[PDB]
């Protein structure tokens, strides 16, 4: 229960589960605490320590602004942070099964957030679950979101951008030199994550510094080409600016200002992050992953399109009612306790609010491509047409399209498509399969008999989680034993996908055609 590191001794608890027992290192750091002087700048190594370490509980969260939308509402607080914000949260957890395995397969877990929230410690995110049942260890870091994470003037090493980014990486650096002493293979290593999580890995398959740190990879919900996920240079300059100013920190030594920024409090640094974006979205990413010229060398949608990125699978995957979550952020005449049917007047207005910045024709072409019903007299028309507008556009087709392109240059990648609604689900039923609620399946918590999940449910939970394992062992997220239907491979031209679902896994092919051609090509040039 005592495990010598790099850096180190540190000691765990064990854990009970399901009449076995894993073993958990939570809060190990990876980095020197990135205060003072360091605040933006990159992570620094860790250097040695003298006693045993006591990794028995989860670290502090890094400094975020939390939603506080719906206060007592589980179903966004179950997003806020479990444990004290603090700028020193570098920090990693171990889950790893006992006996103590003795080559096991690493999952890595990078948690999204838009970036500006998150925290490796959230209850939906405990790895015990997958240690036992698969016998895999998993480990989850935490790394600098909002400001002090992306904030970016470009080549300026005082803030060059992408920060968490190159925490993240510093976390696959620390498995690379510490797992095998936890009895991990260094050489079978899966990250896998949710949103920003997801657009997370699919930029350390673009970065070549990352190219060494992991095998394999399975984004949810997200990529890097999603429309919020890399802000631009332009906006990166116009944003940092907006908080100098709005901290009374204005100079022209650019390197002056991040000093400036470096003596204000995290919280006064957390106040005015909001308002750097001119008009704000429920999708807006306020301080993100730039063109760095050190961790991205070039805009991501040109690697993609030329091929440059690490060549290995995929398992890719999208739920049904990604853009629904959003609607109750600020589209008007929505809310989580009605059934929020809305008309041709207040979907006009909520496309004003979800793409602010677009021409009027722009608008008018989003609304002829989704308002052209079967059906006139329905009344949940416009709600559900906004709901796939945001979803389509922000999630869906993204993730469509980097799958379609990365598996253009030879390597099998795997589609799925979750439409199941959690029995526990607390937003309403119009929101049906929302953002975010796979992950609970995918970590195995259905398993727990304990908390009310259907049997169906605890099933599926299975299901997935052995085709998540057998993709990171094996590369192949196949159920081989309970006479399942075969996961096919993605290819741009069948683009089969394989559906998620308590009833029936069935294999379908081109999801959400008619809707992706008009994002993924019509759409980008108005
Ligand atoms: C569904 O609810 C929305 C919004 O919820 C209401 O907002 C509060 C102000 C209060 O009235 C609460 O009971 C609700 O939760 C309704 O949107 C409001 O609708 C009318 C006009 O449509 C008006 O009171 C406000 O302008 C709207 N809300 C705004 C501007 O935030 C909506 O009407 C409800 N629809 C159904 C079918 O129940
Ligand atoms: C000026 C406002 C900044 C909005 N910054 C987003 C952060 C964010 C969380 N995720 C994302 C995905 C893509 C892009 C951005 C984000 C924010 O806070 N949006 C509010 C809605 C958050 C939802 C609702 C709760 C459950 C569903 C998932 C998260
Ligand atoms: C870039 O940010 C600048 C601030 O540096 C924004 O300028 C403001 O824009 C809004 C309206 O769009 C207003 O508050 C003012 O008219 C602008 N302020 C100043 C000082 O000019 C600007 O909107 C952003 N650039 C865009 C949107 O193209
Ligand atoms: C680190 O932990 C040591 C071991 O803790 C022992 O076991 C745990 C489960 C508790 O029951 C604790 O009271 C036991 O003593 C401690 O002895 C030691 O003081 C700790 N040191 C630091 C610096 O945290
Ligand atoms: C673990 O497996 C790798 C190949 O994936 C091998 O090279 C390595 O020597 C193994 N280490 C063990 C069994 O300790
Ligand atoms: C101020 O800017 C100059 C170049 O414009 C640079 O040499 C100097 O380092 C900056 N100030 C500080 C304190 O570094
Ligand atoms: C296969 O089916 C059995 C029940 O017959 C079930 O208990 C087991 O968990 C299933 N395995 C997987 C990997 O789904």
């Amino acid at each position: 229960i005592i495990i010598a590191t790099k850096n180190g001794k540190v000691r765990g608890m064990q854990l009970t589960v399901f009449g076995g027992t894993v073993t958990a290192f939570l809060g190990i750091p990876y980095a020197q605490p990135p205060l003072g002087r360091l605040r933006f700048k990159k992570p620094q190594s860790l250097t040695k320590w003298s006693d045993i370490w006591n990794a028995t509980k989860y670290a502090n969260s890094c400094c975020q602004n939390i939603d506080q939308s719906f206060p007592g509402f589980h179903g966004s607080e179950m997003w806020n942070p479990n444990t004290d914000l603090s700028e020193d949260c570098l920090y990693l957890n171990v889950w790893i099964p006992a006996p103590k395995p003795k080559n096991a397969t690493v999952l890595i877990w990078i948690y999204g957030g838009g970036f500006q929230t998150g925290t490796s410690s959230l209850h939906v995110y405990d790895g015990k679950f997958l240690a036992r049942v698969e016998r895999v260890i998993v480990v989850s870091m935490n790394y600098r979101v909002g400001a002090l994470g992306f904030l970016a003037l470009p080549g300026n090493p005082e803030a060059p951008g992408n920060m968490g980014l190159f925490d993240q990486q510093l976390a696959l650096q620390w498995v690379q030199k510490n797992i095998a002493a936890f009895g991990g293979n260094p050489k079978s290593v899966t990250l896998f994550g949710e949103s920003a999580g997801a657009a997370s890995v699919s930029l350390h398959l673009l970065s070549p510094g990352s190219h060494s740190l992991f095998t394999r990879a399975i984004l949810q919900s997200g990529s890097f080409n999603a429309p919020w996920a890399v802000t631009s240079l332009y906006e990166a300059r116009n944003r940092t600016l907006n908080l100098a100013k709005l901290t009374g920190c204005s100079r022209e030594n650019e390197t002056e200002i991040i000093k400036c920024l470096r003596n204000k409090d995290p919280q006064e640094i957390l106040l005015n992050e909001a308002f750097v974006v001119p008009y704000g979205t429920p999708l807006s990413v306020n301080f993100g992953p730039t063109v760095d010229g050190d961790f991205l060398t070039d805009m991501p949608d040109i690697l993609l399109e030329l091929g440059q990125f690490k060549k290995t699978q995929i398992l890719v995957g999208v739920n049904k009612d990604e853009g629904t979550a959003f609607l109750v952020y600020g589209a008007p005449g929505f809310s989580k306790d009605n059934n929020s049917i809305i008309t041709r007047k207040e979907f006009q207005e909520g496309l004003k609010i979800f793409f602010p910045g677009v021409s009027e024709f722009g608008k008018e072409s989003i609304l002829f491509h989704y308002t052209d019903w079967v059906d006139d007299q329905r009344p949940e028309n416009y709600r559900e047409a906004l709901g796939d507008v945001v979803g389509d556009y922000n999630f869906i087709c993204p993730a469509l399209e980097f799958t379609k392109k990365f598996s253009e240059w030879g390597n099998n990648a795997f589609f799925y498509y979750f439409e199941h609604r959690s029995s526990k689900l607390p937003w309403p039923e119009w929101m049906g399969v929302m953002h975010g609620y796979e992950i609970e399946f995918v970590f195995g918590l259905p398993l727990e008999r304990r908390d009310q999940y259907t049997k169906a449910e605890e099933i599926l939970s299975r299901s997935i989680v052995k085709r998540w394992a057998n993709f990171a062992k094996y590369g192949n997220p196949q159920e081989t034993q309970n006479q399942s239907t075969s996961w096919p491979v993605f290819k741009s031209t069948e683009q089969k996908y394989l559906t998620l679902n308590t009833e029936s896994t069935r294999i379908m092919t081109k999801l959400r055609a008619q809707q992706c051609r008009f994002w993924t090509s019509f759409f980008p040039k108005v």
